[PDB]
């Protein structure tokens, strides 16, 4: 909650051209703390309507159960995460989305934030793949920006980053 | 342009993660006035050493003639161009360049200058299109940031330059 740091995040967020959002981890109940114009365009929400509350109110029922699991698992260890869930907007339209996840801020025993960006499926025709590697590699420039990725190491985790969403994304589209 | 715009300009170049150049379209030289530090690094060259000339210094021979026809047309026309070219580096290494052309300032079909950045290709393992169209995704932003890409344009065009990235991968791997 350092104030230098917060206001850093604050503006990257505000000026992305990606959806991005911020959780609090220092609570259990991990409350969303920024989220920005192009998330809140995908999801249909208000800012307040969303912020200060966890972000599972994009989903309905439990079609998202192995997830949830993952999510879980990441958060409390600390760890990155890419993975595609079935989310709702707000006026109930069903959308397919591929969450990245990254711990932002204190240590790696504790972060004091996660970030989340969300690339919505369905809407790049023939091109998913590329489309989702394009939206990580940009993610990627906005970590740098936050200073979570160190400026030597933002090519490597660009690459990184691009092959692991193209390859959830080939998996999402032989799913079904 | 004002020098207070190619201030701008010059900010994001710096600290850009993505190899960027500008080259001044007012002279038919086309001169690079701009070449930020990845592809300072990526070429073996300093700011002194390849400033003031043409971009080509990259190339080598007659090698890409059809790009560089294709090229030609593009900043005739001010249009944007992704195309791959065979380039060597300072010491002489050899590397192929997956280059974007984007047109900067001036009027539409009269740019003040063309933006272009460089990925490297075959260093990225297994996952050439996914890098390749990572690396337009970056590149994206960063034309977002100069103003260059409308803000209603900008998921488009990082879908449009990801995809094009990844084709122009998938056809230099078939030679
Ligand atoms: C930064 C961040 C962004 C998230 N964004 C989404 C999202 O966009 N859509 C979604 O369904 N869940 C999202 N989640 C996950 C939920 O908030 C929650 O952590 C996850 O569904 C775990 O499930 P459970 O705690 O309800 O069991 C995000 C989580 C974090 C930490
Ligand atoms: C902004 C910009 C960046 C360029 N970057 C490269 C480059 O990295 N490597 C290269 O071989 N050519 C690059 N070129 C292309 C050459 O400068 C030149 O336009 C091209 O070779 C075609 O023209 P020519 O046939 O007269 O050489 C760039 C051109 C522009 C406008
Ligand atoms: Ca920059």
């Amino acid at each position: 909650m350092d104030q230098k740091q917060f206001e850093k995040i604050r503006a990257v967020f505000d000026r992305s051209g990606v959806a991005l959002t911020l959780v609090d981890m220092s609570l259990p109940e991990q409350p969303l703390v920024l989220a920005n114009p192009p998330f809140l365009r995908m999801t249909g929400y208000t800012e307040d309507e969303i912020l200060g509350f966890n972000c599972r109110f994009l989903q309905r029922g439990d079609e998202n159960a192995q997830a949830r699991a993952d999510i879980r698992d990441a958060l409390k260890e600390g760890r990155e995460l890419q993975v595609v869930l079935r989310n709702y907007r707000k006026n109930g339209e069903p959308f397919d989305n591929l969450l990245f996840l990254h711990p932002v801020g204190g240590r790696p025993d504790a972060p004091d934030y996660f970030l989340g960006s969300q690339f919505e499926l369905g809407r790049s025709g023939n091109s998913e793949e590329a489309a989702a590697a394009g939206h990580a590699g940009a993610l990627t420039g906005e970590l740098a920006r936050i200073g979570t990725v160190a400026a030597r190491l933002e090519m490597d985790q660009r690459r990184h980053l691009a092959q692991a969403a193209a390859a959830l994304v080939r998996a999402w589209e032989r799913r079904g």
